[PDB]
């Protein structure tokens, strides 16, 4: 409907997968190469299907910062036959708190969807699930369940990934460049 939008369908259209794990179909973020990532709790293993094609693990890292706190965020490598277009210079290199993001989701029970989610709060601690967690990113939105692994942006920047909420809020893990150094 407007420039928002446009970032978020640009990202949606060349970037993004269907990952299917044992704990469900996951919105996955290429960002380069055959590296995406998803949330750490799809419990990516040996072998996932993406766009229902089966597909070996070759590498699996589930972030934690440097005080060994998890971060819910998996960077997965693909033994695909194909890149992602590199979307890095897209990525926030520091922590920090943004206006009118977009939530956009592609799965088989909510394909093609775009929420504007507003004011984004670097919220930092949230006991997600009963783990501690950092670098947490807050929007006061009702998201639900089939919304996670979704990609969270504002006009040229891709700042998070969608993995919980609270009936009223969401919460997504923060994206930074410094993860997806080579
Ligand atoms: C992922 O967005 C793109 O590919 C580029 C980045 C700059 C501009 C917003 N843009 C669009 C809408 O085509």
């Amino acid at each position: 409907m407007g420039p928002g939008f446009d970032f978020a369908q640009a990202i949606m259209k060349k970037n993004t997968v269907i990952a299917r794990t044992e704990k469900g179909e996951f919105t996955m973020l290429g960002v380069y190469d055959r590296v995406a990532v998803i949330p750490t709790h799809a419990s990516v293993g040996e072998i996932i299907y993406i766009n229902d094609v089966e597909t070996r693990v070759l590498d699996a890292c589930a972030l934690r910062d440097l005080t060994d706190t998890n971060l819910e965020i998996t960077i997965v490598k693909l033994d695909r036959n194909q890149k992602f277009r590199d979307i890095r210079h897209f990525l926030p290199r520091c922590e920090d708190d943004y206006n009118d993001a977009v939530l956009s989701v592609h799965t088989s029970k909510f394909p093609n969807m775009y929420i504007p989610v507003g004011q984004v709060t670097n919220y930092g601690f949230l006991n997600l699930g009963g783990t501690p967690t950092h670098r947490i990113l807050m929007y006061n939105f009702p998201t639900r369940a089939g919304q996670c692994g979704g990609v969270v942006t504002t006009t040229g920047k891709v700042i998070g990934i969608h993995v919980g909420g609270n009936g009223a809020q969401g919460f997504a893990a923060m994206l930074l460049h410094s993860y997806f150094t080579d």
